[PDB]
Formats: C-alpha cells, sequence, structure tokens
C-alpha cells in the first residue's frame, strides 16, 4: 500500500479524456514531468464506489505489461483518484475512423497483436477483464496499443470463472460471450470473445458491431448460428481467428495462449509483407 501519492506531485489540466457517472477521466502531469490520466470520482461518492476504484486501484499495482496502461498511484487529496499513464492517441475505434488508407491491415494487426499479446499476459494471471472493447483500447502512437479501464476486472483465483452480480445499468451486450448473458458467467475464455468483437471493430474501421440490432436481436442471431461478417479487406486467417473467438460453446473456445500465437503468424505475415518500416513501439 506504498501506493499513495503526493496531490502537490500532480498538477490537473481543464481537459477532459472521457467521463460517465463515476465521474471523469482528465489529464495532467505528475512528478520529470509524466503526462498522466486522472480517473477522478464524482464528488458526491459512496463507500461502495470508493472500495471499488481501491479495489481497481490494487489489481493494477499487480499488473506489469507494456501492453496494459500502467497505474501510477492512488492520491487521496479533494477527491479520490486514479493517477495512470497516458496514451495520447486515444480509443482504438475512433482512431481507425475514415483512415483505411492511412492505416494499412498491417497496422491493424501489429496493434490488434499487441492486445493479444497483454491479454495473454492477463489470462496467466487469471484476471477477467470483462470490458474488452476498441473503445477500451487506447494508443500511445500507430504502432503501440494499451488494454485499459480495469475498472470491471476480477481475480479468479483458482476458479476458471464466477458469476456476477448485477448492477444497475445496461449491459453492452454486443460484446459479451453466450454464457455471460444467458448465465452471468466470466472467465478469460469471455475475454477472447470480446477479443473476438475487438478485431472487428479493428479490422471494419470503427464500426459498430451489429450495426441495426440491438437487445435480444443480437443473442437470437448469434444463438442460431451466425455472426458478423468478414469485414472489407480482412484475411481470411484473420477473420477465421475472431470467428473462433466466438464459438458458442465455453469448453470449445480458445483460450489467450492459443490466440495470441495464432495472431502472432496472421501480424508476422502481412508485416512481412510491407514496404518502409518503423520502430519498435514506435
Amino acid at each position: 500500500k506504498k501506493l499513495f501519492l503526493k496531490r502537490d506531485n500532480l498538477l490537473i489540466a481543464d481537459i477532459e479524456l472521457g467521463c460517465g457517472n463515476f465521474g471523469s477521466v482528465r489529464q495532467g502531469v505528475y512528478r520529470k514531468q509524466i503526462d498522466v490520466a486522472i480517473k477522478v470520482l464524482k464528488q458526491g461518492t459512496e463507500k461502495a464506489d470508493t472500495e471499488e476504484m481501491m479495489r481497481e486501484a490494487q489489481i493494477m499495482h499487480q499488473l506489469d505489461n507494456p501492453y496494459i496502461v500502467r497505474l501510477i498511484g492512488v492520491c487521496q487529496a479533494e477527491a479520490l483518484m486514479l493517477v495512470m499513464e497516458m496514451a495520447g492517441g486515444g480509443p482504438l475505434h475512433k482512431f481507425l475512423v475514415g483512415k483505411r488508407e492511412e492505416i494499412p491491415v498491417s497496422n491493424v494487426a501489429e496493434l490488434l497483436h499487441q492486445v493479444s499479446m497483454g491479454m495473454k499476459y492477463l489470462e496467466e494471471k487469471n484476471f477477467v477483464h470483462r470490458d474488452l472493447a476498441a473503445r477500451n483500447v487506447l494508443l500511445v502512437n500507430r504502432h503501440y496499443a494499451k488494454i485499459s479501464d480495469f475498472g470491471l476486472s476480477k481475480a479468479l483465483g483458482a476458479d476458471d470463472s464466477y458469476y456476477t452480480a448485477r448492477s444497475a445499468g445496461k449491459w453492452p451486450l454486443k460484446w459479451y460471450a453466450p454464457e455471460c448473458i444467458n448465465f452471468r458467467k466470466f472467465s478469460s475464455r469471455s475475454d477472447v470473445w470480446s477479443y473476438g468483437v475487438t478485431m472487428w471493430e479493428a479490422l471494419s474501421y470503427g464500426q459498430k458491431p451489429y450495426k441495426k440490432m440491438k437487445g435480444p436481436e443480437v443473442m437470437a442471431f448469434i444463438e442460431q448460428g451466425k455472426r458478423m461478417e468478414c469485414p472489407p479487406e480482412c484475411p481470411p486467417e484473420l477473420y477465421a481467428l475472431m470467428s473462433d473467438c466466438w464459438i458458442y460453446k465455453w469448453e470449445d473456445r480458445p483460450d489467450f495462449l492459443t490466440v495470441e500465437q495464432r495472431m502472432r503468424a496472421c501480424y508476422y505475415s502481412l508485416a512481412s509483407k510491407v514496404e518502409g518500416h518503423h520502430h519498435h513501439h514506435h
């Protein structure tokens, strides 16, 4: 619990990166002066919400990976605040919109590959993210992606899954595996399903999943043995991969150990056909 920071080393700018009911995420700097994102709990917060962020803060402290937003520490001042590294690029989906001629598929597969490495790591640490989606993948730059928002993250321990309570609000159904909707059961393979939707979102350059559907309109679809089409120009090997990520039976769905290895091959294949180059994570 040496994770507390000095309010004085933190300058919070009047810049909001995102928001929501929990409060807002703002940009600032922390002492040289590293850029940081600050999750500030709403002013009128409650024990429950303060405990959650506190648990969230605790989970992030256990994670040490390049493809995951790092926790700088927690700061208790005029409000409870989660201070974590900054990913200036922003969300993967808003980033890819209208950029099919700027960001080739090889670059998209690069970012998706990095995400698969982060999740492989998460799986090993037996943590379930639950909210993996393009909007929660943040870019440091165009060749460096990071998984963020561990607000719904949870440790599994010896268990390979858990049944969650139902909190007020709506569920991002289009990103949930069948067993998540029918039995509220979550696991790594559940994150794999979300990873598959994430691949689709990215490979389709920012489009919304099941665009035109909503609610039980989606589950009925999946139930019948149907899924999203192959995005335009997405290589067969990639689609075969995201498709396998949508295997109904939990037991028959690949784990991140296999997804990463498969995503790695699909990526290096494309990358080996590109002209020019960039650097490591840059």
